[PDB]
């Protein structure tokens, strides 16, 4: 089996998964407490950002994913399920901050991405280090060729 | 090849895009009934209904496919895709209810979110399953150890 | 490993979440030039659209990372890559377009719709390959039977 590969990252997708429904059940107590009643997103304050925040996260949400688990595989297990543990963190105090004010949302949205550019930064190694060295071989050889 | 241990699990994928789709062409065809034309996305109740029933199964899909995949490879593949069959047969119905009415939308609602928690409760399970016993073992050393 | 049977998958996969990055800085940079401030996404018309135009990448982003894979495992790497290249392609011009007009988003978004069917006919193909045959046996076995 290749659980063993990826039960890291199955973990943390997990913890993921669990988040983005922690803030689906805050934004339907924003709508009881602001009484905002389904359709229309529109309504006090307080509740227009609850719900930007879970609609901020939920529009990220598969890019950590998607990122997560092609560093996972291509570059490293634990580095990606480290930065996806801090990523989602700086996500939940992202939502607590946007909740209370507009400007406290914005410390850990930057701790999220810069998160988030690390787990891409990763997959783009690990992308490089698969595909480079045939691609140079293959681009030698051409040369060599002469002969 | 480890297709044979996730065809179930793709196909269910598969339909689920599906439905998405169709909620989609749902939503462009509302946009024509009611005359609303993009951007814009503020019209007769009926409209924003069904935009806004479009909108939260959107949100919700990537939570269903991690989870479908993860139980689908640390529980049971079958079981995992059976509640994936489930959920998106409750989320058709969530659609074609909150068209009619926003009330109407709820039954089918709680029937998908029953299916979606069984899905990470057989996640969790799996995952619990995979690293319990190595840590309780790890634990077991320590105490050793003594010795 | 199976990391070579994937790498291209990965690597368009990454693509689109570099484009999707993309999108998002546009929004922001949007947001800046016509003066729109969190919460709040409703402003002139260019940023409606900008917005709009993000929005609906990331709706469908997820329906095309879902396709790709399945796609490209049941069917075949290569052909799923391409078709989502184009896709990615006609997305950039999607959303390129509609920051503009609201019309001249329409040509690629036919196209993004037509790389994406694509990608979900091959997934289709490859999960009817795998899934009929030993259907169509057991069917010529229970009739056998007879005997
Ligand atoms: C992993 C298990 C998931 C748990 C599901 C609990 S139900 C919560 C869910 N709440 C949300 O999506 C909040 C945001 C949504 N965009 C909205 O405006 O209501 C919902 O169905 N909201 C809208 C509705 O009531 O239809
Ligand atoms: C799996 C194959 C997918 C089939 C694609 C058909 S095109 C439909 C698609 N419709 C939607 O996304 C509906 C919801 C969208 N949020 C909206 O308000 O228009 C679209 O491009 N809507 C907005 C637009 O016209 O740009
Ligand atoms: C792959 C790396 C990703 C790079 C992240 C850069 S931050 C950009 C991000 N911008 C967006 O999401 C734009 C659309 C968003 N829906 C909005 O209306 O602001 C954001 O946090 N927007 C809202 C906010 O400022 O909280
Ligand atoms: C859409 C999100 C991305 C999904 C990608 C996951 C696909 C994984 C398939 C290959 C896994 C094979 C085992 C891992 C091999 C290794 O660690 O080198
Ligand atoms: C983002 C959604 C989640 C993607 C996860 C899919 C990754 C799968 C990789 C490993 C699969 C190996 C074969 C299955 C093994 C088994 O059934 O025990
Ligand atoms: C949610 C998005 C879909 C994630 C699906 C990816 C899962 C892949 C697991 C199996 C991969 C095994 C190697 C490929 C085998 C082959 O090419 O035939
Ligand atoms: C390197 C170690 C990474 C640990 C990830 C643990 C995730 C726990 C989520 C439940
Ligand atoms: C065989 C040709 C494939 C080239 C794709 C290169 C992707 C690099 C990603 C960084
Ligand atoms: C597999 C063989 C590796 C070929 C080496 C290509 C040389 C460039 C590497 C730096
Ligand atoms: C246990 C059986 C699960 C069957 C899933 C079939 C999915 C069909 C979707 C096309
Ligand atoms: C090696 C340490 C990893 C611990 C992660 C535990 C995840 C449990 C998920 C339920
Ligand atoms: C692999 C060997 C399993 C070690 C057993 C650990 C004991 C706790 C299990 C309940
Ligand atoms: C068939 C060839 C497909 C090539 C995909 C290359 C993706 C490059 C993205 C960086
Ligand atoms: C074993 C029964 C599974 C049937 C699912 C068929 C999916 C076909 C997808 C096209
Ligand atoms: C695995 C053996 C294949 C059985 C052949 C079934 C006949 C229908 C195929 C067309
Ligand atoms: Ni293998």
């Amino acid at each position: 089996h290749h659980k063993d590969e990826v039960a890291l990252l199955a973990a943390v997708t997990l913890l993921g998964v669990l988040l983005q429904a922690y803030f689906s059940l805050q934004v339907i107590s924003a709508r009881r407490a602001f009484r905002v009643s389904p359709p229309l997103t529109t309504g006090p304050p307080e509740f227009e950002r609850v719900y930007r925040a879970q609609v901020n996260c939920s529009e990220y949400f598969p890019l950590f994913l998607a990122t997560l688990w092609v560093a996972g595989i291509f570059f490293h297990e634990g580095a990606a399920a480290l930065c996806g543990l801090v990523y989602l963190f700086a996500r939940l105090r992202y939502f607590q901050g946007y909740a209370r004010s507009a400007q406290l949302r914005l410390a850990p949205l930057y701790a999220s991405a810069r998160a988030l550019w690390l787990l891409v930064a990763l997959a783009a190694l690990g992308l490089l280090a698969h595909f480079l060295p045939a691609a140079l071989r293959a681009a030698l050889l051409g040369r060599l060729r002469t002969l």
